[PDB]
Protein backbone atom coordinates (compact mmCIF):
# COMPACT_ATOMS: atom_id res chain seq x y z
CA UNK A 1 0.00 0.00 0.00
CA UNK A 2 0.77 3.75 -0.04
CA UNK A 3 1.23 5.48 3.50
CA UNK A 4 1.27 9.21 3.93
CA UNK A 5 3.17 11.18 6.55
CA UNK A 6 0.52 13.71 7.41
CA UNK A 7 0.66 11.46 10.86
CA UNK A 8 2.78 9.18 12.08
CA UNK A 9 3.67 6.30 9.59
CA UNK A 10 2.49 3.54 12.42
CA UNK A 11 1.58 -0.09 11.54
CA UNK A 12 0.77 -3.07 13.19
CA UNK A 13 3.54 -5.38 13.48
CA UNK A 14 3.96 -9.30 14.38
CA UNK A 15 6.92 -10.22 16.69
CA UNK A 16 7.68 -13.16 18.86
CA UNK A 17 3.59 -14.04 18.25
CA UNK A 18 2.64 -10.79 19.84
CA UNK A 19 1.01 -8.09 17.89
CA UNK A 20 2.36 -3.82 17.82
CA UNK A 21 2.55 -0.93 16.81
CA UNK A 22 5.44 0.55 15.33
CA UNK A 23 6.92 2.86 13.34
CA UNK A 24 8.10 2.85 9.49
CA UNK A 25 11.44 4.95 9.85
CA UNK A 26 13.56 6.17 7.11
CA UNK A 27 15.69 7.61 9.27
CA UNK A 28 16.94 4.87 11.40
CA UNK A 29 19.47 2.45 10.42
CA UNK A 30 18.04 -0.16 13.17
CA UNK A 31 14.91 -1.37 14.62
CA UNK A 32 14.29 -0.62 18.00
CA UNK A 33 11.56 -2.19 19.96
CA UNK A 34 10.23 -1.65 23.43
CA UNK A 35 11.08 -3.59 26.40
CA UNK A 36 9.94 -7.62 25.64
CA UNK A 37 11.37 -10.91 26.60
CA UNK A 38 12.32 -13.06 23.61
CA UNK A 39 13.70 -16.13 24.01
CA UNK A 40 17.38 -16.94 22.72
CA UNK A 41 20.90 -15.55 22.79
CA UNK A 42 21.82 -12.23 22.58
CA UNK A 43 24.17 -9.19 22.67
CA UNK A 44 24.34 -5.67 24.33
CA UNK A 45 24.62 -3.05 21.98
CA UNK A 46 24.19 0.84 22.05
CA UNK A 47 22.51 2.88 19.80
CA UNK A 48 22.12 6.77 19.40
CA UNK A 49 19.65 8.93 18.80
CA UNK A 50 19.13 12.40 18.43
CA UNK A 51 19.41 13.36 22.23
CA UNK A 52 22.16 10.68 22.98
CA UNK A 53 22.40 6.80 23.43
CA UNK A 54 20.50 3.92 25.13
CA UNK A 55 21.52 0.40 25.80
CA UNK A 56 19.97 -2.44 24.03
CA UNK A 57 19.97 -5.76 23.61
CA UNK A 58 20.91 -7.27 20.23
CA UNK A 59 18.47 -9.97 18.85
CA UNK A 60 19.64 -11.63 15.93
CA UNK A 61 17.58 -13.29 12.82
CA UNK A 62 14.06 -12.47 14.60
CA UNK A 63 11.01 -12.68 11.75
CA UNK A 64 9.00 -9.50 11.65
CA UNK A 65 5.81 -9.12 10.13
CA UNK A 66 4.94 -5.61 8.74
CA UNK A 67 1.11 -5.12 7.24
CA UNK A 68 1.40 -8.70 5.90
CA UNK A 69 4.99 -8.54 4.53
CA UNK A 70 7.45 -10.76 6.27
CA UNK A 71 11.28 -9.82 7.11
CA UNK A 72 14.04 -11.16 9.23
CA UNK A 73 16.56 -9.54 10.90
CA UNK A 74 18.03 -7.72 13.49
CA UNK A 75 16.00 -6.71 16.14
CA UNK A 76 17.15 -4.40 19.21
CA UNK A 77 14.97 -4.27 22.39
CA UNK A 78 15.35 -1.48 25.22
CA UNK A 79 13.18 1.67 26.82
CA UNK A 80 12.70 3.09 23.22
CA UNK A 81 9.13 5.29 23.90
CA UNK A 82 8.29 4.33 20.32
CA UNK A 83 8.61 0.82 18.68
CA UNK A 84 10.97 1.72 14.96
CA UNK A 85 10.72 -0.34 12.11
CA UNK A 86 14.19 1.33 10.59
CA UNK A 87 16.07 0.00 6.92
CA UNK A 88 17.45 -3.16 7.81
CA UNK A 89 13.71 -4.54 7.55
CA UNK A 90 12.37 -1.78 5.57
CA UNK A 91 14.37 -2.99 2.49
CA UNK A 92 13.35 -6.59 2.92
CA UNK A 93 9.35 -5.23 1.87
CA UNK A 94 10.45 -3.65 -0.69
CA UNK A 95 9.72 0.01 0.98
CA UNK A 96 10.70 3.10 -1.09
CA UNK A 97 9.84 6.75 -0.56
CA UNK A 98 8.20 8.62 -3.02
CA UNK A 99 7.54 12.40 -4.67
CA UNK B 1 11.72 9.54 -7.93
CA UNK B 2 11.42 6.49 -6.39
CA UNK B 3 14.07 6.02 -3.38
CA UNK B 4 15.05 2.26 -1.62
CA UNK B 5 16.36 2.14 1.84
CA UNK B 6 19.40 0.00 1.49
CA UNK B 7 21.00 3.15 1.83
CA UNK B 8 20.55 6.23 4.26
CA UNK B 9 18.37 8.22 2.38
CA UNK B 10 20.35 11.18 1.59
CA UNK B 11 19.84 14.05 -0.65
CA UNK B 12 21.18 17.53 -0.88
CA UNK B 13 19.04 20.28 0.04
CA UNK B 14 19.47 24.45 -0.21
CA UNK B 15 18.43 26.81 2.50
CA UNK B 16 19.61 30.29 3.11
CA UNK B 17 21.13 30.32 -0.40
CA UNK B 18 23.41 27.34 0.96
CA UNK B 19 23.57 23.77 -0.13
CA UNK B 20 24.02 20.95 2.46
CA UNK B 21 23.15 16.93 2.57
CA UNK B 22 19.91 15.99 4.52
CA UNK B 23 18.24 12.78 5.32
CA UNK B 24 14.74 12.06 4.24
CA UNK B 25 13.56 10.34 7.96
CA UNK B 26 9.71 9.39 8.16
CA UNK B 27 10.04 8.98 11.80
CA UNK B 28 10.84 12.35 12.45
CA UNK B 29 8.10 14.80 13.49
CA UNK B 30 10.19 17.97 12.77
CA UNK B 31 13.05 18.92 10.38
CA UNK B 32 16.10 19.67 12.19
CA UNK B 33 19.33 20.89 10.99
CA UNK B 34 23.13 20.94 12.13
CA UNK B 35 24.49 23.90 13.93
CA UNK B 36 24.35 27.11 11.04
CA UNK B 37 23.30 30.70 10.88
CA UNK B 38 20.33 31.67 9.58
CA UNK B 39 18.24 34.89 8.80
CA UNK B 40 14.73 35.87 10.36
CA UNK B 41 13.77 35.58 14.55
CA UNK B 42 13.85 32.45 16.30
CA UNK B 43 12.85 31.34 19.77
CA UNK B 44 14.19 28.59 22.01
CA UNK B 45 12.62 25.41 21.71
CA UNK B 46 13.20 21.35 22.89
CA UNK B 47 13.09 18.26 20.64
CA UNK B 48 12.89 14.68 22.12
CA UNK B 49 14.22 11.74 20.20
CA UNK B 50 16.34 8.40 21.29
CA UNK B 51 18.53 9.31 23.85
CA UNK B 52 16.90 12.55 25.31
CA UNK B 53 16.18 15.89 24.76
CA UNK B 54 18.31 18.79 22.74
CA UNK B 55 17.85 22.26 22.75
CA UNK B 56 17.22 23.41 19.52
CA UNK B 57 16.43 27.02 17.58
CA UNK B 58 13.09 27.07 15.93
CA UNK B 59 12.63 29.10 12.71
CA UNK B 60 9.30 29.54 11.30
CA UNK B 61 8.32 29.67 7.25
CA UNK B 62 12.14 29.38 6.14
CA UNK B 63 12.14 28.05 2.12
CA UNK B 64 14.07 24.90 1.98
CA UNK B 65 14.51 23.12 -1.64
CA UNK B 66 14.45 19.38 -1.13
CA UNK B 67 16.20 17.70 -4.34
CA UNK B 68 14.50 20.25 -6.50
CA UNK B 69 10.90 20.59 -4.37
CA UNK B 70 10.88 23.73 -2.62
CA UNK B 71 9.45 23.85 0.92
CA UNK B 72 7.95 26.65 3.40
CA UNK B 73 7.96 25.67 6.91
CA UNK B 74 9.71 25.02 10.15
CA UNK B 75 13.34 24.51 10.29
CA UNK B 76 15.07 23.80 13.90
CA UNK B 77 18.62 24.31 14.36
CA UNK B 78 20.75 22.43 16.89
CA UNK B 79 23.17 20.03 17.93
CA UNK B 80 21.46 17.09 15.92
CA UNK B 81 24.02 14.27 14.85
CA UNK B 82 22.72 14.74 11.39
CA UNK B 83 20.39 16.84 9.15
CA UNK B 84 16.86 15.77 8.96
CA UNK B 85 14.20 16.04 6.93
CA UNK B 86 11.21 15.34 9.21
CA UNK B 87 6.97 15.12 7.64
CA UNK B 88 6.50 18.87 8.03
CA UNK B 89 8.46 19.00 4.92
CA UNK B 90 8.17 15.67 3.77
CA UNK B 91 4.30 16.35 3.08
CA UNK B 92 5.04 19.81 1.34
CA UNK B 93 7.24 17.59 -1.23
CA UNK B 94 4.72 15.03 -1.87
CA UNK B 95 6.46 12.41 0.09
CA UNK B 96 4.72 9.05 0.48
CA UNK B 97 5.83 5.72 2.04
CA UNK B 98 4.83 2.54 -0.53
CA UNK B 99 5.40 -1.41 -0.49
C1 LIG C 1 8.33 13.64 18.47
O1 LIG C 1 9.45 12.82 18.43
C2 LIG C 1 10.21 12.94 17.26
O2 LIG C 1 9.68 13.10 16.22
N1 LIG C 1 11.65 12.88 17.36
C3 LIG C 1 12.45 12.75 16.15
C4 LIG C 1 13.13 11.39 16.19
O3 LIG C 1 14.42 11.27 16.72
N2 LIG C 1 12.42 10.23 15.67
C5 LIG C 1 13.05 8.95 15.97
C6 LIG C 1 11.99 8.05 16.61
C7 LIG C 1 11.57 8.62 17.95
C8 LIG C 1 10.30 9.47 18.07
C9 LIG C 1 9.89 10.03 19.43
C10 LIG C 1 10.73 9.74 20.66
C11 LIG C 1 11.99 8.89 20.55
C12 LIG C 1 12.41 8.33 19.20
C13 LIG C 1 13.51 8.25 14.71
C14 LIG C 1 14.34 9.14 13.79
O4 LIG C 1 14.21 8.64 12.49
C15 LIG C 1 15.81 9.15 14.20
C16 LIG C 1 16.54 10.19 13.35
C17 LIG C 1 18.04 10.15 13.65
C18 LIG C 1 19.03 9.68 12.57
C19 LIG C 1 20.53 9.65 12.88
C20 LIG C 1 21.04 10.09 14.24
C21 LIG C 1 20.06 10.55 15.31
C22 LIG C 1 18.56 10.59 15.02
N3 LIG C 1 16.40 7.85 13.95
C23 LIG C 1 17.03 7.10 15.01
O5 LIG C 1 17.16 7.56 16.10
O6 LIG C 1 17.47 5.80 14.72
C24 LIG C 1 18.20 5.16 15.66
C25 LIG C 1 17.86 3.71 15.65
O7 LIG C 1 18.49 3.27 14.60
C26 LIG C 1 19.86 4.18 14.47
O8 LIG C 1 20.00 4.76 13.00
C27 LIG C 1 20.01 6.07 13.06
C28 LIG C 1 20.17 6.41 14.47
C29 LIG C 1 19.74 5.14 15.26
C30 LIG C 1 13.45 13.90 16.10
C31 LIG C 1 12.57 15.28 15.78
C32 LIG C 1 13.10 15.87 14.67
C33 LIG C 1 14.51 15.18 14.44
C34 LIG C 1 14.35 13.74 15.09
Amino acid sequence: PQITLWKRPLVTIKIGGQLKEALLDTGADDTVLEEMNLPGRWKPKMIGGIGGFIKVRQYDQILIEICGHKAIGTVLVGPTPVNIIGRNLLTQIGCTLNF
